[PDB]
């Protein structure tokens, strides 16, 4: 009861909901779905989800928005243990850990890798779950573009090394999308309290 | 550009707790394509050639022709919650329940366990099929969640998550890798044979 159905993109539900539900002023019920970027417009218009936590989709930007945070995508990889990166960008056919071809982050990385034809890589692991790519990268199996907030503590400890920070960086902005049409009594209550909570992410 | 691709439709909990160990140990002769898919959705994709293997739990009909099975390991799902410096008790009026949806093996199994035990009054508070999300919400003191011990082993030994039962409410689980017993690509037959060796 008093359910709030949220469908988030394949890699930003973790960085948001734990902090949201803990700091939420009043108590709701939550149902969370990991959807692709393509299924964002349709699920809102049909009412499949009351709110969609997605990136900067300018199609949704008859909708209302609220920017949750701002981050970047840094190419990272685990170290040898010597303090040197296990792989390197200038290495012939380095193992690449990428997102799916239909994900929002996957299209950004493949866009940058097309522009920078200097990088010679080999696809090794592809999945739209950023948590899976993060733990696969820590094993030292390849290079991955990971969000800064998702590896902030791992970057501090040299268990993941930043390989580039000038041109291979992809800025990302996460939003919470709502239809401008007024919703239930509980959805407006949740949307208001989240707006009163954006000073915590 | 994918003759070394292996399509893996795994359970959300198993894909994030077991697959990184598999990928690290395997020889890098492969290219992995993994997606978190419900087991009742992954079986349909397995027959029509949309996936090569699926990683899920004990299925009665998936362990027989025209399928082949590999018993990956064995584990259990413990009732768990955050610490008080336990915030919640299983013997408590309407405790908030963090649980998977019915579109996931673990969701039905937890709900069917609570079916027999009417002594526990709970309140469905947060439902999602992403295990890592269930875990973080549990560690922030939001409710009780039945999480697998392979995913919360070290936070149990650190106190951030306290086991709430070690008797009736601990449900056993066994990880499994399934596939059609028919021929696939050479890159997938090698991975399957290495999986029998990897289990040990």
């Amino acid at each position: 009861l008093r359910k709030i159905k949220i469908a988030a993109a394949h890699s930003l539900s973790l960085g948001l909901l734990p902090t949201i539900v803990k700091q939420m002023p009043t108590q709701f019920t939550y149902a969370v779905e990991a959807i692709d970027v393509d299924q964002a417009v349709d699920m809102l218009r049909e009412g499949q989800s009351d709110f969609i936590f997605s990136y900067h989709d300018e199609n949704l930007q008859p909708f209302d928005n609220i920017r949750l945070f701002e981050s970047r995508l840094f190419p990272v990889c685990a170290n040898n243990g010597r303090g040197e990166p296990r792989y390197t960008l200038e290495q012939p056919h380095f193992p690449l850990l990428n997102y799916s071809q239909n994900s929002y982050q996957g299209r950004l990385i493949n866009r940058t890798l097309t522009r920078h034809a200097e990088l010679s890589f080999s696809t090794f692991f592809v999945s739209s779950m950023s948590e899976l790519l993060k733990q696969v990268a820590m094993d030292g199996c390849g290079i991955a573009w990971l969000p800064e907030y998702a590896i902030r503590q791992e970057i501090t400890d040299g268990r993941l090394i930043v390989l580039d920070a000038d041109e291979l960086v992809i800025p990302i902005q996460a939003y919470a999308y709502r239809m401008n049409t007024r919703m239930s009594q509980v959805a407006e209550t949740f949307w208001r309290d989240l707006r009163g909570l954006q000073a915590a992410l």
